[PDB]
């Protein structure tokens, strides 16, 4: 139920995200989270009882925010359209919360020694679901023939590119999702490679 | 043409590439390389001169990997089939180099500080360059109204993310590239899903 309660589980989780995102997960110290969020050590653990719980619930929030469109879909839904949007939510997260996505990825680039059974459990069930359902829109004739997890990958790789490889964009383009100019730009032209490379024809 | 130079040349960079990517730029010291690598600090600080100088020696290593195949771009070649091979050479270095690769994506993490001159220099240089190219292909029709830049990235991001997000993609998959039917029905979706996307219509 509680608002105050979200409120503080919100600010212990964003301070975590942070921290983590800059010192990574054996370089934070729970002390520091605590200082930033502007809690006690005491009320910190009270929330999450181990940095490895913390860390956890950082993840798995981005996950949600992730995932959150691809568990929105339905076996009716428009494809191409409901694709466009998936990525443009996804584009619009890798602007907004790019912290976030790095921090994923460095769990990733480390084996995802903490994430692991998290990926192989709830996520694989997800993937699998939703895979059936685009299948389902290859059997029927609404996409091209094309496997639905490697679709699935590319959106994630894709639009994750523009937060984990910012420096890189930066470097070749001159611009950061940040100017609207070119965050539109990048939305065009990753949504017409992908979409257009799945209409069927 | 000298048998123990040569050698210790690939024994540190070996080292280094394992080190760095274990404790990053700054929790690595050279000691550790050296002692990883079989030689001494003073002996190290003879092939490479600084901690900052390696580092930059590994992660230029698997650019060169990268790059080969971008480098080779010409005005008359067949547009198509070199995005084609393009995107099978870079999953076949993403099957044989990926701790290279993973090392690369944490340097971009990090916000890119050691590496940027890189970027802003002779990679932004080659980009521009090959981008005039493609630039080309599209302005003759040959390809579809893209943004040779972002067509790029995606390359990039498609490719690697099977390196980078090898533990979610097994997690879903149960394959990694190592697995030779896995490998083959990566390509082919790779490959479809950017090439349909790029075609002229
Ligand atoms: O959107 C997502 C969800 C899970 N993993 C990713 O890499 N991206
Ligand atoms: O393949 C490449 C080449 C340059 N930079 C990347 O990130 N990937």
């Amino acid at each position: 139920r509680s608002r105050a309660v979200s409120a503080k589980k919100k600010a212990i989780l964003s301070a975590a995200l942070d921290t983590f995102s800059q010192f990574g997960f054996h370089g934070t110290r729970l002390e520091q989270i605590a200082e930033l969020a502007g809690v006690s050590k005491t009320n910190l653990l009270y929330y999450f009882p181990s940095k490895e719980a913390l860390y956890i619930a950082v993840l798995r929030q981005i996950l949600d925010i992730w995932l959150a469109p691809l568990k929105a879909f339905r076996e009716d839904f428009a494809p191409l359209a409901a694709i466009k949007e998936y990525i443009r939510l996804k584009l619009e997260v890798s602007r907004d919360y790019p912290q976030a996505s790095r921090l994923f990825c460095m769990e990733m680039l480390a084996g995802a020694p903490l994430l692991m059974d998290e990926l192989t459990g709830d996520l694989k069930a997800l993937i699998d679901e939703k895979s059936a359902l685009i299948a389902g829109w290859v059997k029927s004739g609404k996409l091209a023939p094309i496997d639905p997890q490697h679709l699935i990958f590319m959106i994630w790789a894709s639009t994750q590119h523009y937060a984990d490889f910012a420096p890189q964009v930066e470097a070749v383009t001159g611009a950061t999702l940040r100017d609207e100019v070119f965050f539109n730009q990048t939305v065009e032209n990753v949504q017409r490679i992908i979409i257009e490379g799945i209409r069927p024809r």
